[PDB]
Parts: structure tokens; sequence; C-alpha cells
């Protein structure tokens, strides 16, 4: 029975819960109310599927389990820990939202990962209901567990309006995650210049996140050329900042994209401006040594040596690795993850013994660099 009155309060089936419940008693009724149903229970599931007045008509009975979490699914993802008021808000129903707030649910109250309703309602850009919430006194600034914020998840979804609301009243707009992410890395990331303008509005600062990126650096590896445009063109990048972001996103056209040529047009940039001044010349940083899994390549270093490249295309291939490895380093993930798809490249067209080369050098470099596996193929910021 406690699962029936459970579905009949997940599906808002309200008549058929009325029956089962007038033929009994009012202190046995707010036990059947709080069973963990799958995880669950009545009022949460209630909410989460936005039937208004059966949440309205379970607080009538018993308002006992309107702060308990439970488990509720989201985009094929279980939500440990969130309480109804969390639940609505991530689903969008505006009023199941007013109602629970009406009988005094906790607006800060969060799920296990400390998302509030406030971040849920900006994930999935439920404009009105961020609004209602922050009028009834929802904190900016609680972050998750990993410290992100509102803020940096509403930039990372392109929710434009969202982020302009949260701006005016007051988030701060230099806050950093666990890992050094701040708002502008979010825009960087999701291509949302806007956004982007929007926060250097407010002096937002461009810093180095753990990764030693910053949102130009962002904005390079992801492919977004509109930052990467803007951001070339900013004051507050310095002359060789500009020419690793360029001479990066050339590598991110040549694996990520696809685009030789494209990639080609931003390496004759980045070689420009190399050259632009020549008392100060700003030549290529020495490897180390030469690299099996690379060739034995060695990255062009004049205007000469990039016009003999686009009839190459596997020359521009090793320039791509080299030139990821210099900037970003062997510790971030998309330098080991591109040498094992341009070894998977090689394999397919029956280079293997390429394509056990690259893959035992990047196997090499996670192991060597210890504090997306294979089987796994055959990221904290998507988090509610």
């Amino acid at each position: 029975l406690k699962t029936a009155v459970f579905n009949a309060a997940r599906d808002g089936k309200l008549r058929l819960l009325t029956k089962l419940l007038a033929s009994k008693s009012k202190e046995e009724v707010s036990s059947l109310i709080s069973e963990k149903t799958n995880g669950a229970t009545p009022l949460l599931m209630a909410a989460r599927y936005g039937h208004l007045d059966m949440v309205e008509f379970l607080l009538e009975q018993c308002s006992a389990s309107i702060e308990v979490g439970g488990s509720v699914n989201f985009d094929g993802e279980t939500i440990e820990g969130a309480p109804p008021l969390w639940a609505a808000s991530a689903a969008g129903h505006l009023k199941v939202v007013q109602s629970l707030l009406n009988h005094g649910a906790s607006v800060n109250n969060t799920t296990l990962t400390n998302s509030t309703p406030l971040r849920a309602a900006c994930f999935d850009g439920h404009l009105e209901i961020v609004k209602y919430l922050v009028e009834h006194k929802a904190d900016l600034e609680v972050s998750n567990r990993h410290g992100h914020t509102c803020l940096m998840i509403s930039c990372y979804k392109g929710h434009k309006e969202i982020a302009q609301y949260l701006l005016e009243k007051g988030a701060d707009v230099n806050r950093k995650s666990v890992k050094g992410n701040t708002a502008l890395h979010d825009c960087a990331e999701s291509g949302s210049l806007d956004i982007m303008k929007m926060l250097l509005m407010y002096c937002a600062k461009m810093e180095k996140d753990g990764y030693g990126m910053t949102p130009l650096l962002s904005a390079s590896v992801t492919g977004h050329t509109n930052i990467v445009d803007f951001l070339t063109h900013h004051a507050q990048t310095s002359k060789t900042e500009r020419i690793n972001a360029l001479e990066l996103l050339g590598a991110t056209f040549v694996d990520k994209k696809r685009d030789l040529l494209g990639a080609l047009k931003y390496w004759k940039k980045a070689m420009n401006m190399r050259y632009s001044d020549r008392t100060n010349i700003i030549s290529k940083p020495v490897p180390q040594t030469l690299i099996m899994a690379y060739d034995y390549a060695k990255e062009v270093n004049s205007a000469e040596e990039l016009e003999g490249l686009i009839a190459d295309p596997d020359e521009m291939r090793m320039q791509a690795l080299l030139i990821r490895e210099r900037i970003l380093g062997p510790s971030h993930p998309d330098t080991s993850y591109y040498i094992r798809y341009r070894g998977a490249v090689y394999a397919d067209s029956g280079n293997f013994k390429r394509c056990i080369n690259l893959w035992k050098y990047a196997l090499d470099m996670q192991q060597s660099n210890l504090d997306l596996s294979f089987a796994e193929l055959f990221w904290d910021k998507n988090l509610r």
C-alpha cells in the first residue's frame, strides 16, 4: 500500500490517492507519506513532476517531509539527496516552487553535492524561478562541492538573461572553484562572447586555473574562435599569450576540427606576431629532446617554414602534437587524449607502428605525471 501511495503521488493521480487515504487514519497517513519508495518520497516525486495540486494536498496532510532529500532522475542520471524544492526548481515547475516556499521550505537546502535550488534553476535556465528564489533570499554564493557557482554554471550553459540578473543582484564575478575555474572560463568554454563582455563590465579579472589556463587559452583548447578573436585584441592579454593562444587554436583546428586550412591561418597570424618587432623577435622555445612518437619533428620557426606545410598534412599533425605539449603540457587531459586520437587515425590507415609509438608515449605521459581510457571510451561542470 505504501508503494501504491507513492506511485499515485509520483503520477499526480490525486483521485486514486484520496480514496486510499480517506478510509485510513490521520496519524497513519503521515507514516505512509514519509515512506522511502525506491529512495524517494511521495512529496519529492510529486514536486519533481510538477503535480501542483498533489503536493498542495500532501502538505495539507503532513508537512513533515518537506525537507527530506531523496533520489530523482534527470537526463538518465540519478541525483542523491535532493529535497523537493530542489527538484521542482531543477525541472522548471515555477508554481510548485512558489507553493513549497509558501509552506516554509528552506530556500538553501541542497543535494549531497551542495547544489542549491537556485543552482538547479540556473542549469536549465528557468529565469522566472531564478528571480523567485533570489527574491526569497537564496544565497547567490553557495557553490557546489567543486566550488562551481550559479554564475559559473549560467555562463557555462549560455544563459545570458540569468547571468545578467545574477550580476545585477551582486553575484561575485571573480569567484574561483576548487580547480581555479572563474566564470570567465565558463564563458570561454561555451563560446558565450556576449556574457563574457557582460562579465568584463564588472571588471572580471582574467586568471589562470589549475591547469594554468587563462580564459583565452580555455577558448583555444575548446575551439571557440569568437573568444580567441576577442581576447587576442584585449589589452589584458600579452603579446606572448596571444601568440601561444593562436598556435594552440591552430592545433585544435588540426586535431578537433580536422580543418588544416583553418589551422594554417592561425599559425600564420601567430608567426607574424612572433616577427612583427624585428628588435625583439619571439622565437619558439626549444624542447629538451626530440620525441619518437612525434616522428622526431620540430616546430616551424619562420614564415618560410610555414608556407611549405599545407601540402604536408602529416607534418601539420605533428606540429599540432608538439604545440599542444608545449602549451598545455603532460598534465592536461587533452595532451594524452589527442596523442591517442592521432595514433588511432594512423591505425585505421594501417600504420600500426606509428600508432603504437604514439600510444606507448601517451601511456608513459599519464603514468609519470600522477597525483578517458580506451575501455571507458569504448567533466565536473555538467553537474546540476
